[PDB]
C-alpha cells in the first residue's frame, strides 16, 4: 500500500533530544530498566511477544478485542486503506531517524542482554514499534474519542513489551512516543489525507453504531 503523497513531511531529527551519551546517568537507567525486565520476564510472556505480529491490517489486532465484531478488516474498506497508507508514511520518517541517531542496541552494549525478539543491528532511536503503537492510537482516539484511554494503554503494552524483549531502551520508547505526535499532526495537515480520514470517521462510528 502507498504512502500518503505528503509534501513536506517532518524530519524527526529535529523533533527528537539525542539519546543518552554512553557516560551519562541517563545511559546507566536505560540498561538498568532492560536488564530488570530481562531477570523479571516470564516464558509465557516471552511466548506471547514471539507471536508474529503481520504488519499489513495490524490496526485490527491492535484494537479489535477493545472495538467489537464490527471492527472487521474485510466490512471497513475505508479504515482499512487509510491504516496501510499512512503506516507507509510512518516508515518513511522513521528509517532516516533511526540512521541519523545511529544507537547501538541494548544488547550491542552488553552481550548480558539476550534478545527473545530476531535482534536487529543498531539504529534502536526511536523505537519504530512504540511510534506506530502511538500513531494508531493517536488516530483511533480522533475517530473513537469514546475509548481514548483504552487505545492508549494498549499503545503502551505494545511499547513496554519491546523492553521486555530487550530490542530498546525505555529512551527508544519516550521517541517513539514524540515522533508519532509529529507524523499524525503532518499528515492530517494535509486536506486531501483530512478528507479521507472525515470518511473513515463515517465508515467506522457508523459501522459501530456511534452518533456526533
Amino acid at each position: 500500500a502507498a504512502p500518503y503523497p505528503l509534501a513536506h513531511p517532518p524530519r524527526l531529527a529535529d523533533y527528537l533530544p539525542p539519546p543518552p551519551a554512553a557516560d551519562s546517568a541517563a545511559a546507566v537507567a536505560d540498561l538498568g530498566a532492560v536488564l530488570e525486565a530481562q531477570r523479571l520476564r516470564t516464558p509465557e510472556q516471552v511466548r506471547r511477544v514471539r507471536a508474529h505480529d503481520q504488519w499489513e491490517d495490524n490496526v485490527f489486532p491492535f484494537a479489535g478485542d477493545l472495538l467489537g465484531a464490527s471492527f472487521d478488516k474485510e466490512r471497513l474498506p475505508l479504515t482499512r486503506s487509510f491504516f496501510n497508507r499512512a503506516q507507509e508514511n510512518l516508515v518513511e520518517v522513521l528509517m532516516p531517524a533511526k540512521k541519523h541517531f545511529a544507537r547501538p542496541r541494548p544488547y550491542e552494549v552488553t552481550p548480558k542482554v539476550k534478545p527473545v525478539l530476531p535482534p536487529p543491528e543498531g539504529e534502536s532511536y526511536p523505537s519504530g514499534h512504540t511510534m506506530d503503537s502511538y500513531f494508531k492510537a493517536s488516530l483511533l482516539s480522533m475517530l473513537v474519542p469514546e475509548h481514548h484511554d483504552a487505545f492508549f494503554a494498549r499503545a503502551e503494552e505494545h511499547a513496554q513489551s519491546r523492553v521486555l524483549a530487550g530490542v530498546h531502551f525505555p529512551s527508544d520508547l519516550e521517541g517513539g512516543q514524540t515522533a508519532a505526535a509529529a507524523l499524525v499532526a503532518s499528515l492530517l495537515a494535509d486536506p486531501a489525507v483530512a478528507a479521507d480520514f472525515a470518511a473513515v470517521r463515517e465508515e467506522l462510528r457508523g459501522a459501530l453504531g456511534l452518533p456526533k
